[PDB]
């Protein structure tokens, strides 16, 4: 054995042995139980940073716990390749996307595999090749069929100087951003798909989802948005008929999610497109400019609540009250009837409206004594669980369901309204304007219509040797592309030219690593069957609304297609922390040592202040296993992790410290068998050391198991190594002991940094560490030794309470002898009956 510790020359020898022995290459093994551990895949942007590589050490950390452990484990890297990233450096660099693409994966396939990560590469995907994204194309195509994938127009943001589609982030002030150029909104067909048709699945199913966090789990509810309402009517009024056909000339139709406070509606509001809102603006020019600036117009909460008056009335169903029409700029056309009631002084949005525009506020709940104050909102005001109906008439004194069953009556009986539940998720449209990215499967014939491309025809093909402008997308101009035939009558035909949402990619890509080679399908049977869900999935908190919502919606797709049994993607959610670093101009932190630059302020790891810190330079300096060593040390993986120039150093000195602790070691004797058995016997200093290893292994299990704390699973086994630093291990049994030790603390660590404990394991013992196996508890070296005037001795359990003294001193052949018929207790030293 060496003496001195040389990252350098360990790790790419031990990354050589794992894949000589195809460690992490694995089969659909029956043999052995699966897990199936998995980190989000990266878009190949560039280059990782320390940041990325948190995210995937703790997958790799995870993942070789469950090997140690006998587990089958399949931990899956891959290409989340389509998107804007390429067609930026395409217009950057003068570079086609695919090349710039393929080059990107081969400098971070390089830099994941230089980290020592257990990764399955034979299962390796990248989804700009079409032998992935052909059956994204296959799947639309059925869904489309059934009417799952439909197409309607809608309407998307124009910038006419650019000719391109701009996304909302892009429209600034009501203008593109490369531009400054005002927006046209512009109807055109699009292709969505009707999740909407499962958003009570997707919403009731999370409650499955036991071992998820639960603001993950909020956050998905919040933005599924049901709510279980009333639809209620409002009779216009005779003077306010003026202009209005058909229903909407006999009521106003709203729905409300309070139908318990209809009786406190003191004013409507309609969208600016409303039927009310026209006829009101008929000869009224100052209501045609506000419908005109609310045409033009996330930011909800955040904008001005604005509204001008109509003249127009409709009347209360339920008390009579004739009601103003306003037209209100928060009010949308599109979602549930494009109007609504106001209850000012039980909506904060409704309160602060009212007190704009001094309207009246009618208080018709009340929360116990809680007093009214219709000049300041309180929170009870908005109480759906405490208050009860007051200046109701006949509602007095029902709580909020029974109220809303009372109301949901007599608005049933007088056929002024129903009950109804209704859902903020919109249907996810998926088209793009964009080159880089999946081709839509649609062919356009002017006989048959849009017609979707037969399976055997499958992939479209998105050409490769491309070259984006920004002037529009190029599919559209290419000729060769566009230009087909029918496939349902064999007649000129036109392809479409947009490709779809590249969250589609990442919407299946975890069943894809199941069988990526599979030419069949998306997934084949057989390793759907044998790899189920995945185990464990790690992550950052932005993905948790949208990607995760499409992922499980896709599985719901895909098992009632039949190719899964299972009903959602991932049984466990982990969300790592952000990491920061301080920024300096903007230099990179590898650029600055410091004691001419600027040292500015701490934040996230980003291209923006070209503050992100390049693993390779981390490697170079330190090695892998530093790298990895001081991410999982520095923070709880879900705290955030500053970036620190000595914690690094602090963790490669550990290393230097484990490597020198085992070389010490074997340069006073040589390996032994380790120390198992009973140990009685054995010293006071050795049982005590064997207490420590083997609490600690129970530590470090339930922190890489249960609570997935590998800061503190670190730290234990510091502590291990330090009560093993202050004991003598000299003798025939303490060199057994000694090794009993460093064998269990070598395993322990190999998860964080396994290039040195591949290494320290085999200067220790000749089985191959994975064949060991985690280390075991031995539970009976956690057991400690046992331990008016005086007239008895008594044995206790170290751990004996004072009852339990108690009860042995009352129950004494000395002492009932002495009873004849206060009970002091010294834990340790003795118990006196007074
Ligand atoms: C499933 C699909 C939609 C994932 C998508 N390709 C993506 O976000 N791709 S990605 O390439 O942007 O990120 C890959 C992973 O790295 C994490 N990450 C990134 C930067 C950083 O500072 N920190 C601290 C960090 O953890 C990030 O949360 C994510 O899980
Ligand atoms: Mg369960
Ligand atoms: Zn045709």
């Amino acid at each position: 054995m060496q003496e001195h510790y040389q990252p350098a020359a360990i790790e790419p020898a031990a990354q050589k042995k794992w894949d000589d022995a195809r460690i992490s290459n694995v089969s659909e093994d029956a043999s052995k139980p699966k897990y199936y551990c998995l980190s989000m895949f990266p878009y190949p942007s560039g280059k990782l940073h320390m940041g990325h590589v948190r995210n995937y050490t703790i997958g790799d950390v995870l993942s070789r716990f469950k090997l140690l452990n006998g587990f089958n484990v399949m931990q899956p890297m891959g290409w989340d390749a389509f998107g804007m990233p390429a067609e930026n450096a395409a217009m950057k660099n003068n570079v086609a996307p695919a090349a710039w693409t393929y080059d990107n994966i081969e400098y971070m396939k390089t830099q994941l595999k230089s980290l020592g990560f257990a990764v399955d590469w034979e299962r390796e995907v990248a989804t700009c090749k079409p032998e992935y994204y052909r059956w994204e194309q296959w799947l639309f195509t059925k869904l489309f069929e059934k009417g799952i994938v439909y197409r309607k127009n809608g309407t998307v943001n124009w910038d006419p100087v650019d000719q391109t589609v701009l996304a909302n982030e892009q429209v600034i002030d009501g203008r593109g951003w490369r531009s400054g150029a005002l927006i046209e909104k512009r109807e055109i067909p699009m292709y969505y798909f009707k999740i909407t048709d499962y958003a009570e699945e997707l919403l009731n199913d999370l409650d499955k989802l036991e071992h998820w966090p639960e603001q993950v789990k909020t956050m998905q509810r919040n933005w599924i948005g049901k709510s279980r309402g009333m639809t209620v009517r409002f009779a216009v009024s005779d003077d306010s008929k003026q202009g209005l056909e058909g229903d909407y000339a006999k009521f106003l139709q709203v729905y409300t999610t309070r139908p318990d406070t209809l009786m406190g509606a003191t004013y409507v509001a309609v969208a600016a497109e409303h039927p009310l809102a026209t006829a009101a603006a008929a000869d009224k020019p100052e209501l045609q400019a506000f419908i005109a600036e609310c045409k033009a117009g996330a930011d909800m909460a955040t904008m001005e609540k604005k509204g001008v008056p109509t003249g127009r009335y409709v009347v209360n169903p339920l008390n009579g009250d004739k009601l103003e029409v306003w037209i209100a700029n928060y009010v949308l056309w599109g979602y549930g009837d494009g109007a609504v009631m106001a209850v000012p002084a039980h909506d904060e949005r409704d309160f602060e409206f009212a007190a704009k525009y001094n309207l009246p506020k009618k208080q018709v709940i009340a929360v116990g004594d809680n007093a009214f104050d219709a000049n300041r909102w309180q929170e009870w005001y908005g109480d759906k669980e405490n208050g009860v109906l007051v200046n109701s008439g006949d509602l007095d004194g029902l709580d909020f369901q029974t109220a809303f069953d009372a109301v949901a009556a007599k608005l049933q009986s007088q056929g002024a309204g129903e009950p109804k539940t209704q859902y903020r998720l919109r249907d996810w449209g998926i088209s793009r304007q964009r080159y880089w990215g999946c081709p839509i499967p649609i062919v356009h014939c002017e006989k048959c219509g849009n017609v979707p491309v037969p399976a055997d025809q499958l992939p479209v093909v998105l050409p490769e040797n491309v070259v984006p402008d920004g002037m529009g997308s190029p599919l559209a101009k290419m000729p060769e592309f566009y230009e087909t035939s029918c496939p349902c009558c064999g007649g000129a035909a036109k392809r479409e030219t947009d490709t779809m949402d590249t969250f589609i990619e990442s919407s299946w890509y975890f069943f894809r690593y199941m069988s990526p080679k599979f030419s069949d399908g998306m997934v084949s049977a057989e390793s759907a069957k044998y790899w189920g869900a995945v185990d464990q999935y790690i992550g950052g908190i932005e993905h948790a609304i949208l990607h995760l919502l499409y992922a499980r919606f896709f599985t719901k797709l895909m098992r009632d297609e039949g190719l899964v049994n299972v009903d959602e993607p991932f049984e466990r959610l982990l969300t790592q922390g952000m990491v920061v670093c301080e920024t300096y101009y903007w230099i990179n932190p590898a650029d600055v040592e410091l004691t001419p630059v600027v040292i500015s302020g701490t934040e996230k790891m980003s291209k923006s202040k070209n503050n992100g810190v390049d693993p390779q330079e981390l490697i170079n300096a330190y090695g892998a296993d530093t790298a990895r060593l001081f991410m999982m040390f520095a923070a709880p993986p879900e705290q955030s992790l500053e970036w620190s120039d000595s914690g690094v150093e602090g963790a490669h000195r550990f290393l230097r410290r484990l490597w020198r602790t085992v070389y010490e070691y074997l340069k006073q004797g040589g390996a032994v068998k380790a120390f198992a058995g009973n140990q009685d016997g054995l010293s006071k200093e050795l049982k005590d050391l064997r207490h420590k290893l083997h609490s600690t292994t129970a530590k470090v299990s339930d922190d890489y198991g249960r609570r997935q704390q590998f800061n503190t699973a670190i730290a234990a086994v510091m502590e291990l190594l330090n009560q093993y630093d202050k004991t003598d291990t000299g003798s025939e049994q303490g060199r057994a002991v000694a090794q009993e030790v460093l064998e269990a603390a070598v395993r322990l660590l190999w998860p964080i940094v396994p290039h040195i404990c591949e290494t320290l394991w085999s200067e220790l013992n000749g089985a191959k560490l994975w064949e060991a196996g985690w280390p075991t508890v031995d539970e009976a070296a956690l057991v400690k030794s046992e331990i008016g005037k005086l007239r008895g001795k008594i044995t206790v359990a170290a751990d004996a309470s004072k009852a339990d003294l108690e009860a042995a001193a009352l129950a004494n052949e000395g002492a009932v002898k002495f009873m004849e018929g206060k009970i002091i207790v010294v834990p340790g030293r003795l118990v006196n009956i007074v």
